[PDB]
């Protein structure tokens, strides 16, 4: 998924894929996975300083059916199978459930949504 909101202090990237990490440290201070294990640094930032990842892991709803306890890989296994064509309008969990995640990501469209927004790789 994407860390909406958020910017690489070492590239400058943003709204970027894959996995952040926040440093705990240095104040509003976040890499992007490539700056992270490349041991980017800036000014008032070393390689020794505390990092948190931020995102990957939870259970989700699908917003169909309702049915809960979904991983991202199931979720996306079981709508783009079961509702892969219905128009009603939903809300994701997934972008919700993310900091910086629109709290209301309304989509007519979600399996689409999950392909293209929620895209199955570590590094995205
Ligand atoms: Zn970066
Ligand atoms: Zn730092
Ligand atoms: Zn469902
Ligand atoms: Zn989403």
């Amino acid at each position: 998924s994407r860390h909406e909101g958020v910017s690489c202090d070492a590239c400058l990237k943003g709204n970027f894929r894959g996995r952040r990490y926040k440093c705990l440290i240095c104040y509003d201070y976040d890499l992007c996975a490539s700056c992270y294990e490349s041991g980017a640094t800036t000014t008032r930032h070393t390689t020794d300083h505390p990092m948190q990842c931020i995102g990957g892991g939870g259970s989700f709803t699908c917003p169909y059916c309702g049915k809960m306890g979904y991983t991202e890989t199931s979720l996306q296994e079981h709508v783009t199978s079961e509702h892969a064509e219905t128009s009603t309008e939903v809300i994701c969990p997934i972008c919700a459930a993310l900091p910086g995640g629109d709290p209301n990501h309304v989509t007519d469209d979600f399996a689409a949504h999950l392909t293209l927004e929620h895209e199955l790789r570590a590094r995205l």
